[PDB]
């Protein structure tokens, strides 16, 4: 039903909230939740682990079936699969892992995938275990995404830093 509440409006199409993306998905029942995926859709840690656990591993079983027949994604690419109990659809998006030396320039390609969907619940791509600067990821989101994006950031200190930096 896409009933988003409690978000700051950063721009005409980008919103942010200090919240667990899993709890937001259960409250909002969005058309699309974004997963911060890797190319073989191994949902072990960070956002991907939280989402998969909240589906009681249904996301991992579906992802394994997709990989078996289609092979891995490319960095910057995406894949629509079922959203299980969290959303109608899950958009699995692969941002660059800069900790593994992947090219940060592909973060724009990663966010471009959002433009195929009118409204998304999403995390900050490539932040967290992927090692990108969270402020940079928010700027690439704001500069690249034209559709309505509701960002959920769990950590209060990171959220307050992001909002402070954006509002300079
Ligand atoms: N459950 C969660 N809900 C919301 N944001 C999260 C959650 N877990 C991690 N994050 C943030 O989401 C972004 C992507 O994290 P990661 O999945 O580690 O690449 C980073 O800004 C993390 O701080």
């Amino acid at each position: 039903v896409n009933s988003f509440s409690g978000y700051l409006k950063l721009t005409d199409n980008v919103y942010i909230k200090n919240a667990d993306i899993v709890e937001e998905a259960k409250k909002v029942k969005p058309t699309v939740v974004v997963n911060a995926a890797n190319v073989y859709l191994k949902h072990g840690g960070g956002v991907a682990g939280a989402l998969n656990k909240a589906t009681n591993n249904a996301m991992q079983v579906e992802s394994d079936d997709y990989i078996a027949t289609n092979g891995p994604l490319k960095v910057g690419g995406s894949c629509v699969l079922s959203g299980h109990n969290l959303a109608k659809h899950c958009l699995h998006v692969v941002g660059p892992n800069v900790n593994k030396g992947e090219d940060i320039q592909l973060l724009k390609s990663a966010y471009e995938n959002f433009n195929q969907h009118e409204v998304l619940l999403a995390p900050l791509l490539s932040a967290g275990i992927f090692g990108a600067d969270p402020i940079h990821s928010l700027r690439v989101c704001v500069d690249t995404v034209r559709t309505n994006v509701y960002l959920a950031v769990f950590d209060k200190n990171l959220y307050d830093k992001l909002v402070s930096s954006f509002l300079e």
